[PDB]
């Protein structure tokens, strides 16, 4: 409770890392409640989202779409230092779905270019939760320009299945999924603009059709493919955290399953098991736990396959290890 | 069980109230099975749904969009007197998703202007359920002109969490979400018509694109905002019933959570907990239970933020009490 | 399981049947693990999908949209012989969402016209699961041309509720839902094409709007209405398996409920109960169990009612038996 007791608590400063990677943390909390501190600089910046050179004026927490994942434990205090540099042109703020009161922090964090703010909240509820910018009058526009990310609030005792048993992951990835609404000119070619402000009226028009032009993981078509593929090994236990701040998605691991999925993203709700494809509503985060059993390339997709393969929502995993013929075997290879 | 047994049961006449309020009722059932009696008159009427004077020909149970919430207990009989006055122009009926047989009651209740009908059914399954009009050949048209609502079938012992702890609400609010399909002319302006029949062909064209022009709560943009804000106090337990007869929604309380959410709306299915954003599929109702911990303004939204902030799907809660600094605090107010 | 052990398992050839019917199987497995063998031939053919004569070039497992349901039990091996006849024009393959490895078997089954393949996998997880075609660089096009179906992997002990009480169905039906994306010319008329590859660029343009032209059960508007309605009696227990390989759906039985719904489709996840409307995400199969209580015509719909009644997603059940006045009665008939 008391502001004096909260001053007595240990501090712990964390350096953030860019998605899909997640900063060092422990699954089981060592010691009692802490004030965990993060800093993020907001950058408005031109990003290129596909191979044609299509451009978006992105509004990015820490310079990335999505914003980085922050990890705390249940009953920690998270303390954010949020900086809007004077080179920015817009007011921004932050709403944590994880937090209680003042529009998730958004009423207390309104910062113009050149301003900074520090917010603290108590992470009372365990799970993965979306955060996003939400300035009055301009909420969808900042969210759909990439201004969103996730936090994970781990239970103090680490993850468990529905019936008590410990689930320890070997590695964790964060896939942030983004719907973009890029205006087209008379000839169906993507438009380009000088400042974010100039794109406003044209983007609102595309938004009102409810149809994105691109749906991407980590900011761009193919950002998580080729040599940017996520990696694992046969027998390795992976947690995939997935968020969508504005629109529904239906993740699917091609060649795999979600062994335990917290599809609502909340760790006091017991996970579904043996999932082929799970569902994360717009404005939520989810998490899926899988142990790889076969080596090779996997694709991780939004299973609206038009959104996956036409709009850009596909990532790769490259998995090393030995093939298991009991699980699957080619009895007769393709032959005439 | 037998007709004679039903004829012996006490009757209870209930006066309906307009959404978002809900008629007087008891959470734990007072005594044994009753025949609960309700009367609704159907009104066809022009409504104005936005601040630009946009009109819809609404087809409204008891004159409101959505129609009123009816509350019974498990194993009561709901006996509905449905009235279609001579001042109306179309045939209407009612399908309760809570009922078993004859298309939810739809096949037994087709009434022309000038007619009435009395339907009785046993409320065998506890939960919140959609009701809606469904005239053969004309089902979606009546549903997206506002002709839908919800009933709540309480367990006789009241609400309980997933492991038997009782859940008593202080307040209950009914939010009905509606997708509308308003035709435009060649110049972008919404069309007006002089009767409901005349809008039919044009509306069907809009409906087939599957893209609503407006998504609203309680019949209009801003219906439940500012001074028509729903009210609670810090410490109050509130039940929010949300329905959508046609299209999916993803409710979120900005600054809050769904402590217990029956996302499917069915009380024999254990609620999800600590929800940030939950999902209600088109054709269903869901309910969220939450204890306010912080005072101030809260927005209640469909978290496709385009639908919420551009299309109309936003309500307010005004909450009184004192601020809890342990839960959230501004460490450094915005500043250069 | 030693190599010797796998090698000596009994084999069983199963003859497939067309949706919405399901091949003969037992709910409780009889005996120990088996290798269950199925054969399917791929057919590219023009089908008529609505009452206006709109045609599509379907890419059809076994000649049907959806593909047939295959039924095995947990820890059975499923061994599929997949044939692509010389008269087809395109390479096809298969990805079982039930299988582990090589893109669900898609990396091992790429067959040109004139070729066959045999894939074997162990069915380790119980549930209903989508299967679909998935050729590299053309995945959505084969899926939305109807090249998808479902399998059911039953628990060895049959279905159970949450409480561990057995659930035994009398009848099972498979409803495959398909989103089609049919191009139109500038007059608003649906286009017709000579060969499947001719339709490609125009179809991808419709696909990118994310708005299907038609949403149908069993390959056409009205396919499961009228004389082809599904049948049951008062007192029968019915399992409805439903799949959608690309797009969300929200099934509803008008006049009925889902007593037990495995909405995610996976039998180790306890079912939801007393459902009005349930939700199956694109890329999944779901299952609903219901005991009919009343006779009459029921409609079974996607409960986006525009998709149901304007785009084609509506089926019928005709149920025989006697009316129960306790459950519902007309006290005063329209007057
Ligand atoms: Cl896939
Ligand atoms: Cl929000
Ligand atoms: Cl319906
Ligand atoms: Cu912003
Ligand atoms: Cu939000
Ligand atoms: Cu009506
Ligand atoms: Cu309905
Ligand atoms: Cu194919
Ligand atoms: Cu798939």
């Amino acid at each position: 409770a008391t502001a004096a007791e909260i001053a007595a608590l240990p501090r712990q400063k964390v350096e953030l890392v860019d998605p899909p990677f997640v900063h060092a943390h422990s699954q089981v909390a060592e010691g009692g409640p802490k004030v965990v501190e993060f800093t993020m600089v907001i950058e408005e910046k031109k990003i290129v989202i596909d191979d044609a050179g299509t451009e978006v004026h992105a509004m990015a927490f820490n310079g990335t779409v999505p914003g980085p994942l922050m990890v705390v434990h249940q009953d920690d205090y998270l303390e954010l230092t949020l900086i809007n540099p004077e080179t920015n042109t817009l007011m921004h703020n932050i709403d944590f779905h994880a937090a209680t009161g003042a529009l998730g922090g958004g009423g207390l964090t309104e910062i113009n270019p050149g301003e900074k703010t520090i917010l603290r909240f108590k992470a009372t509820k365990p799970g993965v939760f979306v955060y996003h910018c939400a300035p009055p009058g301009m909420v969808p526009w900042h969210v759909v320009s990439g201004m969103n990310g996730a936090i994970m609030v781990l239970p103090r005792e680490g993850l468990h299945d529905g019936k008590g048993k410990a689930l320890t992951y070997d590695k964790i990835y964060y896939v942030g999924e983004q719907d973009f609404y890029v205006p087209r000119d008379e000839n169906g070619k993507y438009k380009k603009y000088e400042a974010p402000g100039d794109a406003y009226e044209d983007t609102v028009k595309v938004m009102r059709t409810l149809t994105p032009t691109h749906v991407v993981f980590n900011g761009a078509v193919g950002a998580l493919t080729g040599d940017k593929a996520m990696t694992a090994a046969v027998g390795e236990k992976v947690l995939i955290v997935h968020s969508q701040a504005n629109r529904d998605t239906r993740p699917h691991l091609i060649g795999g399953h979600g062994d335990y999925v917290w599809a609502t993203g909340k760790f006091n709700t017991p996970p579904d098991v043996d999932q082929e494809t799970w569902f994360i509503p717009g404005g939520a985060a989810g998490a899926a736990f899988y142990t790889f059993q076969q080596p090779g390339i996997y694709a991780y997709v939004n299973h609206n396959l038009i959104e996956a393969f036409e709009l850009g929502a596909a990532a790769h995993f490259k998995v090393t290890g030995e093939w298991n013929d009991d699980l699957m075997t080619s009895v007769l290879a393709p032959s005439g």
